């Protein structure tokens, strides 16, 4: 009983779920669910068709191969979803008193097990969380009981007749109706067109002729590529790319050039003539954010027109850098296909719901510091009661000793005050009390009463204590900021003195 | 019951503990503990070195004088009541005290001493002293505390040493380790400053000084030159040798430190040691002066520490005319204040602390951040046949950086990688893995779809281990004590390698 979350268990009629299917098995699987020729051996499905589709790619070519499809499988009649709180077979069988020999999924398909936990249903399906960061479940079915499932087709990616994995990824992008929902046929065509025509452009032909066109050093291949990147960017095909990449130093020509040098150095002949091997090699390079226009938590390049421009620019740069630092046409063929595949992976990551830095236990990384709420409950300021709470914040830095100057805390007249007594900061166990003064009616600032430094080997725990004088709940009208502000070292941003700001974002909730 | 930790509670005869004491009370307090709301009480600790932390001039807490540490003993029998939570309201409920009477009034009554003292003549509350500390704090009811006898452990002021040196030399005893003589370091510093400013090339280089306000780039350029020259004098000879390779100790950082010092020290500030300390304590870059980098205190001999501080004193003096607001500071309060910050950081590094990638301390490297999700995750338990799971958090600070794979320990029998349950999830997208042994002690798992992390994209790497033998695992059987998560591919000494993100585990039995 300590192992079953009944809150997530239920019986249902015509229980449905989804199963990703690999190329070839799409039509065969509609015949019926059959085990092919250990405690957890069973048929696996999920409640999220979009997460199912990720199980659907050619296993001989998982990175770049073709995507099969998704089938929906339904049990006729009544089905008991038994949600389990732990994924250790031994543990389960004990706290349920099962045959510590019989495999767990062996036992789950027996009349006896179906009797005990079935609640009147014809069979049991186990439910576990799909993954960390996911709200989906994975369903584990017994292979005998699975003989009863009807199999309808949800989608077959092969039928859609699109290039690469475009079908699978445009499917997954439906999950978000924000949302990067790009037409990759449009982007592929625009890309081809822009490459072809940029090649025929006068200043580009001109700038190519100036190329050492032979093996050289990274330092000068990089210099040339930076020059090629500047002139290329001046042509009308790349006018919008020029405008969106002029400010953010992540998108500068020097990073395009470093990318291009790095691709050209690692792509041999064996590699270039295979999409799977190409993708694997490219997938371990740093700096891809430069080409994607992804930085600071945002996909900036989010229109078909600007993505194809960026990919076209990058395709030419690889072409130029290959004779300078390489070893061989790939720049227009396998390179473009592989990099489109990588765009799709990363766009999909950003489409999926996720906590930003400084939310829940996701670290906030800035100026060499790393700061985070110690547990999920710490990031929650409970409301609607008279009294006290504590909130732990972890704090360190990557290398040398960097200071912590203090922390800015939210206050709300009557409902949220800084317990100045219990608020402190502890550095490798050394407990440091704080002097807290109010700035205005909504912000208190606490400073350590002896110096705080963190670094490699030196971490701090910032303990914030809140007091509530009323039991009236906080309403949104009442609170401006949603972050606690830990202040690092003092710097001069904009001819003016400021502290590095390490932000930890809280949620106001009731019990 | 649910609120009291029997295991850390006990009755003791002549229970003693320690109390830090401010200047002007080291003698007063020995006459007796008198009071001069829930937690209103007298505070002591089982750790006399932590107690020494509370001994500093409350009006000058950064830099003021340290008072002393006294030992306080109850005669007869005393109950130490250790509590699992620190919320007064929770306590009173789960123990059935009155929700009106404050906790530290309740605990000093015969009704509480009857019910909770196990026969002792009074109760003391024990709570954990701080995160990252093994000490406890004791909360003594004030009236009961009248029975305490008070003996002197140490009076820092009678040592008659400069600054806070007596306090910090006492604290350094905890590790029998950085145990420097600051009297010696002060004297060597005075001496080296005095003889350096009379050296020929130093006087020569001081003539070349603009000796007027100039640009920050200009003064930086000048100070780097002064640094090179000074470092060639024989007073700094060993310093020259130790700061030659590591770029954190380069002259450009000394230069940057001195520039930033001069820019924040105005006249009010230079004339007050507490204000100078306040201002210096929030500057970046001090680790260059302290010789502190990569988790280690490099300058750990009195001669080298004096050399670095002497050098910095001179540079501060040269830098003030070029970006300043005032020059006796560089040898008066600057050296006093910086000696103090030295002592703080040294003390941090003397205290036991988990290093990056140990337990839940993050490993920060090449823009990534990785950590064991929980303390238990970092533990590979042994002594049974079966399975365990281990979660590792992964992200990066800005652009998408890849995760190539992970290297995992194996042992022919006592430990194999469970390739079914081992996986990696990226903002919820579950990614199966291809694992291939690399010898008999190291398996390498690759993601079957590309993995990138970055601002707003994180991964959970789930490692599943299988044990075939109940036989425990022995120290010899296991080569590495770390799990290797591989970042992007880079070149180091003409060879390709992945960024290495290390998570250090401990092997243990269970109970």
């Amino acid at each position: 009983d300590d192992v079953v979350d009944s809150s997530k268990s239920f019986v249902m009629e015509n229980f449905s779920s989804y199963h990703g299917t690999k190329p070839g098995y799409v039509d065969s699987i509609q015949k019926g669910i059959q085990k092919p020729k250990d405690d957890w051996e069973g048929f696996y499905s999920t409640d999220n068709k979009y997460d199912a589709a990720g199980y659907s790619v050619d296993n001989e070519n998982p990175l770049s191969g073709k995507a099969g499809g998704v089938v929906k499988v339904t049990y006729p009649g009544l089905t008991k979803v038994l949600a389990l709180k732990v994924d250790n077979a031994e543990t389960i069988k004990k706290e349920l008193g099962l045959s510590l020999t019989e495999p767990l999924m062996e036992q789950v398909g027996t009349e006896e097990f179906i009797k005990r936990f079935g609640d009147g249903a014809s069979r049991v399906v186990l439910s576990l969380p799909f993954a960390e960061g996911s709200s989906s479940v994975k369903y584990i079915n017994n292979w005998e009981q699975a003989k009863a499932l009807s199999v309808e087709l949800e989608i077959n990616f092969e039928t859609r007749g699109k290039r690469g994995q475009d079908a699978m990824y445009e499917y997954m992008a439906q999950a978000c109706a924000s949302c990067i929902n790009l037409d990759w046929d449009v982007i592929r065509d625009k890309t081809k067109t822009k490459i072809e025509s940029l090649k025929e452009q006068g200043p580009i032909k001109n700038k190519m002729s100036e190329s050492p066109n032979k093996t050289v050093s990274e330092e000068k291949a990089k210099q040339y590529l930076e020059e090629f990147h500047q002139t290329a960017l001046e042509q009308p095909e790349l006018s919008e790319l020029k405008t969106v990449t002029g400010t953010n130093p992540v998108f500068a020509g020097a990073n395009y050039a470093a990318w291009a040098v790095n691709v050209a150095q690692v792509i041999d002949s064996e590699t270039a003539d295979n999409l799977e091997k190409t993708t694997a090699a490219l997938s371990i390079l740093p700096g891809i954010g430069s080409v994607m226009g992804i930085a600071d938590g945002a996909v900036h390049h989010n229109t078909e027109e600007i993505v194809a421009q960026s990919i076209a620019l990058s395709s030419l740069m690889v072409a130029q850098a290959i004779p300078l630092v390489g070893e061989l046409g790939f720049a227009a063929y396998n390179f473009v296909e592989s990099i489109i595949n990588l765009f799709q992976v990363v766009h999909n990551s950003y489409n999926r719901p996720a906590y930003s830095p400084g939310h829940k236990t996701q670290p906030f990384l800035h100026d060499g510091y790393a700061v985070s709420w110690n547990t999920v409950e710490d990031s929650i300021i409970r409301t609607g009661f008279q009294g006290e709470s504590g909130h732990d914040i972890k704090i360190t830095a990557e290398n040398t000793p960097l200071p912590i100057a203090g922390v800015l805390l939210p206050t709300i007249p009557g409902k949220l005050d800084v317990n100045k007594s219990k608020t402190h900061i502890s550095v490798n166990g050394r407990k440091i009390r704080m002097r807290c003064r109010a700035i205005d009616g909504d912000v208190t600032f606490c400073r350590p009463k002896s110096p705080v430094y963190v670094g490699n080997g030196v971490h701090a725990n910032l303990h914030v204590a809140f007091h509530r004088s009323s039991s009236e709940k906080i309403h949104s009208n009442e609170i401006s900021s949603d972050s606690i502000g830990v202040l690092g070292y003092q710097k001069t941003v904009d001819h003016t003195k400021v502290n590095s700001k390490l932000s930890l974002f809280f949620e106001i909730k009731s019990m």
